């Protein structure tokens, strides 16, 4: 499995939440590996869009060192009918069942389910397939850890899937001026002086931006002349904030 | 039929409800076997998710000692169209009809019917097949006991299926501190001292957790260091409770 | 045609309604046989679930002594598409049209129409086929009596089918303590003493239970020890009553 | 074309409405035959169920003496898909277009359109086919009179079809005690004395029963002993009345 | 192209609106022919049912003298699936694109789109095809004038098609007693004396009848005896009026 | 790729917004070309209908000088099923992925998605394909800039697509009398004197017309006699304004 594809810009420790996600992930891996009572363990990584769910799921899977690791993604099922998706999924789980210790990542569940809020509309046959697969224990003695990711926990709850996962792990956006500065420093993009200015403008204030989104705002800001990079970054950050009124 | 698959962690007598379910199940088995008036008997085991419905249904079926016993599960029908499911079901009942005394378990009815609350949506052709099969007597002189399971009695009622079953048996979650401790003791997971602490924290208080869910919380708690296992268990139990406001 | 299959436990005269149903049925048979003005006569037997509609329809058909008698049932059309059901129905009526005097029973119309209250949903193509067949006179000079059965008169009315039948015959549940005792006596299940006790508990009081449902409650009660059979029967009857508030 | 099939019990002159329907029908036939301006004329016979629409349409068509006369009925299209019905209809009109003077009866439009009030549901492809055919003039110089029938004028109006017909002719139920007695006398069913009694009970009072329905009530009443025939007829008439409150 | 088929009863100048429609049509033809900036021009002729939209569209197209003129009509697509209609349309436009100067009439858009107000229902694939075709310029240097007709401008607006047309031309019903008399005179149907009477009854009063509908009322009135023709005409006109309350 | 087809009447600098759109477009092109962090950049050009979105998107793409440039348009997918559209799209992106630096324009998204406000209705399979493609990075090291266009930003937001684009660029209609005059002058259509008159009538006043729509109004006005061209233009502009009440 190619993780570089799912962890294109590493896993930077911008804040304690990152460590929490990884540590809780390892606990589930350990449980899956050593428990006879629960040979099947499932966890849903959920949070706001762009918070870093897919990369963290891939990282947890990578760190498991399991003999079988497979990531189920919407990427190679574009245009697939409900039945075709179900068959592709059954194939992945069937292969996993042949391993003594396996990890399957079901990435971007709302996309796998062809979900759209207007209606709403979605592929029920695929939803039903997942509900069954999430509860199906591998052959006696074999173990499986299923890691799902979503930016729509609310929808999955309404679909009664949230109750199918053993547990869920929240993957929050960067939420404080300090976490933001930590991310910038670890990413090493602005000049020492520019970060001091940014810190002056954000420290103490609340922020709400996903790590993936932060990468984009940084690159956009860097296209500006040196004198305007910080101004541009702060303006973009101002537009990518959380609605005070919702 | 492989029951070990459906009764992976035994049938522990955590409380009187367990005995009630099994005893009422045996009465229905006896009626099916000895009655000429009602050669067809059906019962719906229903309760909250994870309360132990499938395992108990499998146990009732196993204890019947009937020459023909078959469990109809969503597991091998993932991605199946409505028609395909109906044919798979007709096959099972047709085989049952060839036996003088048979028991068919129709497990996880909401999943067999591809039910989802959003809409709602479901496979009506499959619902109709079940409504007919639940009322169809085997060839004259032959007997059949149908045992269905569901975590959604309300939905089946609205579908007018609840009225198709001869009777229903409630499979409750563990509901008292005493039943909880009994389960823990029978499962033998915590140290004698740890259970005393748990008893101190739960005795007298109300609880509402399904046996299957309890197994998961236990295993999660055991991944903690010895000094933190009880704290973790109680915290998880606190999150898996019933909403006081609904 | 096998009536034993549709009249598994006879036709007991538990009350005057039974005689009324049969007498009105014979009048329609006579009209169909002797009228030149109305060579096509249709009647809908309707009532609460389990009231005995199918058995009575089969009995009316049997007593007609017509050269052609066929019962159209959902039993052999499980999983059938709308088109497949329509073709199966057309076949039955086409065969009937070849006879000078025929009777076709269209049993469990809500099931033939794949009806479910959620939505609601149903097979309109099948509904339309029935609406046409109910009004189609056999070849000139030939006669046909169509007997339909349903537990959902309200739904058929809304579908404008009720207006397609020549008339309807109500098949009520047992409604008085006296009719209940008459049924028990004719079925001869309890000891002379046990019926006196039951009579003491129900006489004068209102009841509302279908004959088919009564058979089931009796058999369930008989699985109890002799000393507890009556207590069990009365408890079950108490649960199978009509809602005072609806 | 077999009219005997569509006019099984003649066309009795029970009241002035019958003459009106036939006279207006002949005027349309005359217009279709002699007009160069309107080579295509369409008329919708509409009224309550059982009022005699189909028989009158067939009679108007028969009296036209047109070289081409065809009745399009739901009878031979049971189970037909929308496309199949459209093709069957196109065939009839295509044949009509080959005649210099033709009459096509489109009978029971609500049934041809697979209409049901629940939803509602209907075959839009068939509706669209009719909307186009109702407005399509035959080849230059050729003439066509289209006669449709329905018991649901309201629905056709909502479908914007009512506006596609050149005009409509109301086919009312028998509405007065005098028209009722006239029908009975012309049908010659009761004894001279029995009609005097009926007249005594209905004269001056309002009635609302379709001629086809009247035929059925008469036959049902005749199955009674001589002394009870009138009582039965009046009781049935009492149940087949119009709701004072709707 | 056969215009006689679409202009069966000529184009009479009953009022100024007729001249306006034709003059505005010619301006669009001229623009299409001489403009390099707008090689693609589209216009929607819209008005009440029977106002004469199709005939006027055909007339505008005929007067263009364009080397390629094609009328797309629902007439030869009865029973066609959405895909089949789209292909038929693509064929017409593809042929038009091969001409240096073309005119395509898309007649009765609501019928091409299988529109019905109940639901509503319509063929979205066909709507989408039209939305694209209405905005697609012919190969560089080639010109195309698209003329659509509809009696449902409101619906097309809601479908966002009205915004796809370059402009729209209103085709009103005859709206004044004077325009009505002008039409009658040009059609030359009543006796000189009869028109004086009609004028006496309508002059000064408002009217609202489509030219096509007027043709029908005239022919119906002519089927009456000479003494009753005017009375009949006025009575029919009275029924074909506009609702004062809507 | 043929841009002349998508930029039929050039890109005139009628106002500062035009320069803004092009400059922001170039910044995104530069970012796509030089960034390692964001190899995938997407931008949605959105604005009122006819504001010039497609031409500007094509211009931004043309100015990128990328080795691979492809415009995905609804034009060659008329009548295509959802699956067929998805396959056509996958083909374009797959080809783009083979290039080191590519630009794909996804034009008229509401049309690609078969969107209609009534219902609403749309092709969810196509929407899902776009949601995945908008987030899929090209093979490691390769770069892709996706430029979408729409006149319905609101709808895309509700579909959660707006959140899939890296950013959006507003393409406004001409909004001031000065911008209008600048457009007219650059297009060089009216006589020096006529523009002075127009300026007199619009200067200081607000306007809201898309450049593409302006081209049409100009051509329509030019079909008038010299003395009436300005009057016609102003009248048309008066009808193509923004609703003060919405
Ligand atoms: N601590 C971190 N956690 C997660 N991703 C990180 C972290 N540090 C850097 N990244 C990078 O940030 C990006 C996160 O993208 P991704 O994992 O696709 O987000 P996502 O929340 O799954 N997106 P979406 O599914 O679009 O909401 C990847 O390029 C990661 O390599
Ligand atoms: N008394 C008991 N009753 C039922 N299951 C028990 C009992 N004691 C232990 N178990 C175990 O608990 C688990 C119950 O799981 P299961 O029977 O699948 O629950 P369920 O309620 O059918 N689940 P779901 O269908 O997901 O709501 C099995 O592993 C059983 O072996
Ligand atoms: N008087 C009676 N009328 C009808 N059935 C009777 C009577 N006496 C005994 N029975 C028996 O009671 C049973 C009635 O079952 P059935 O005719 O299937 O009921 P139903 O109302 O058609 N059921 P459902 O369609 O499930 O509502 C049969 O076994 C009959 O033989
Ligand atoms: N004056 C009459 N008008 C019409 N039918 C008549 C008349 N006199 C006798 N009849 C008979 O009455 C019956 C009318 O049935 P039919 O024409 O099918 O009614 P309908 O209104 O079309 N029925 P439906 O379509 O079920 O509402 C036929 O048998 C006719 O022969
Ligand atoms: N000035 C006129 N304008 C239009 N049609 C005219 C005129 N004078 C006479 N006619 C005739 O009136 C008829 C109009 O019919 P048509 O053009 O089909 O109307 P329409 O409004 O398109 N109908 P519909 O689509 O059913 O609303 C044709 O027979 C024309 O020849
Ligand atoms: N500054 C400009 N920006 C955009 N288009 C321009 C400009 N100047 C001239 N044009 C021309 O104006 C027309 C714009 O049409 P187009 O780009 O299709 O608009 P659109 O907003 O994409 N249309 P739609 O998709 O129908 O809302 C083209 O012919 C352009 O060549
Ligand atoms: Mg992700
Ligand atoms: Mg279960
Ligand atoms: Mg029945
Ligand atoms: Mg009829
Ligand atoms: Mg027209
Ligand atoms: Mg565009």
């Amino acid at each position: 499995e190619d993780y570089a594809s799912y962890i294109m810009n590493g896993i930077i420790k911008w804040g304690d939440p990152v460590t929490r996600v990884l540590d809780d992930g390892e606990l589930l891996v350990q449980q899956t590996k050593n428990s006879d009572r629960t040979p099947l363990v499932s966890v849903l990584l959920e949070g706001p869009p762009h918070s870093g769910k897919t990369a963290l799921a891939a990282k947890i899977a990578e760190e498991s060192n399991f003999p079988f690791i497979k990531i189920c993604s919407p990427d190679k099922m574009i245009g697939f009918s409900e039945t075709a998706k179900c068959q592709a999924m059954k194939k992945i789980f069937d292969d996993a069942y042949k391993s003594q210790l396996s990890c399957v990542v079901v990435d971007d569940i709302e996309r796998l389910l062809d979900y759209v809020p207007i209606g709403p509309r979605f592929s029920n046959l695929v939803l039903q397939a997942l509900l069954v697969l999430l509860k199906k224990a591998p052959p006696q003695g074999r173990k499986l850890l299923i890691i799902g990711t979503t930016s729509r926990k609310d929808v999955l709850q309404e679909m009664e899937m949230l109750n199918a996962f053993s547990t869920t792990i929240h993957v929050p956006n960067i939420a404080t001026g300090e976490q933001l500065l930590e991310a910038l420093e670890l990413l090493g993009n602005f000049k020492d002086k520019e970060r001091t200015t940014i810190a002056q403008q954000v420290k103490g204030k609340k922020v709400w931006i996903g790590i993936k989104k932060l990468l984009m705002l940084i690159e956009m800001s860097l296209q500006m002349d040196p004198e305007y990079r910080v101004r541009k970054f702060l303006a973009l950050l101002r537009e990518e904030g959380a609605s005070p009124l919702d």
